[PDB]
């Protein structure tokens, strides 16, 4: 069989592992003995710094990197890492499933990426060894982000300061101490065990984590058209259950962790993030031109 390899960089019991070990399945049913899709989680193959040029180089065929990773072929998705740009998945959802969504599927065909679709993980959380309740209290903390210059944006706009580092280094930040704080779904959150050197949690949901499931234009092109089809087809079924996935542990994960008792969980009062939404808004006039305001209308109006 032809071998197909899909590589990530979080655990297997997760949204993406699950979309990915899906996939196989599907595939390998569909078309037994002609095509193999080997899978490679944790960064085993390709981490997050190389992963898009390993794609377009074709040493790997699928890779799904959060949204906020693409600012070398766009600087469109950065959208996604506005804080406070959608109030929930609900709206996340609308926006990717619109038109306006839709196209940006297509944002990076230009350089070799074609965007096969989106793939749900949910809100971030802060977190850190020190209580996070009003942006004063990021003074000063380190925290590792995303390769993201809007999330960086985000922790400078309250005084805290943002390190990007690959999501397989997280752990070992956190675990020497090297880092205060992160941000990040409660799903990565329990399967990495951050919570284990996290004092404190905010259920802060400041921002979006989700992917977009993307392959090189040189693969795609290179499949027959039937062939082709099948894989798509088993693909965005596999998208359908990684999503399933997703929205269950947003609450199975979440109280994993709070069973724990390894970490505190703060829960804002509405004036408390009315202050982080105020603080974090100069990030939006800083990236709006670059982004698109046009954009950026349309993303605020899948709130409605």
């Amino acid at each position: 069989p032809t071998e197909i390899k899909f590589s990530h960089v979080v655990a297997e019991n997760t949204p993406k592992g699950q979309m990915a070990l899906k996939f196989k399945q599907l595939v390998e049913e569909r078309l037994p003995g002609e095509y193999q899709v080997n899978v490679f989680p944790n960064s085993q193959l390709f981490g997050d710094n190389n992963e898009l040029s390993a794609l377009l180089l074709n040493d790997v065929q699928f890779v799904a990197p959060s949204l906020s990773k693409f600012e070398r072929y766009t600087k469109k998705l950065q959208l996604f890492d506005l804080p406070f740009l959608f109030k929930d998945m609900d709206a996340v959802n609308r926006f990717q499933q619109s038109d306006a969504g839709q196209q940006l599927l297509n944002s990076m065909k230009r350089k070799g990426v074609v965007g096969l679709g989106y793939l749900h993980n949910g809100m971030k959380q802060f977190s850190a060894s020190s209580p996070l309740v009003l942006p004063e209290d990021a003074q000063g903390k380190k925290f590792r982000i995303m390769a993201s210059d809007v999330l960086a944006a985000q922790f400078q706009a309250v005084e805290a300061i943002p390190v990007k580092k690959p999501f397989s280094e997280v752990f070992t930040l956190l675990q020497t101490r090297a880092i205060d704080g992160q941000e990040n779904t409660w799903s990565n959150i329990y399967s990495k065990k951050f919570y284990e050197v996290q004092s404190n949690i905010t259920e802060s949901n400041h921002g979006v984590l989700d992917y977009m499931v993307v392959t090189s234009n040189t693969f795609w092109k290179s499949l027959p058209a039937d062939k082709r089809k099948v894989i798509k087809a088993s693909l965005d079924e596999a998208i359908a259950y990684g999503n399933e996935i997703a929205a269950a542990k947003v609450n199975k994960d979440k109280q994993a962790i709070i069973d724990s008792k390894r970490s505190e969980v703060t829960y804002l009062t509405p004036e408390q993030r009315a202050a982080w939404v105020n603080a974090m808004k100069p990030v939006w006039a800083q990236f709006e031109d670059k982004i698109g305001k046009d954009l950026i209308d349309a993303a605020v109006a899948s709130n409605e």
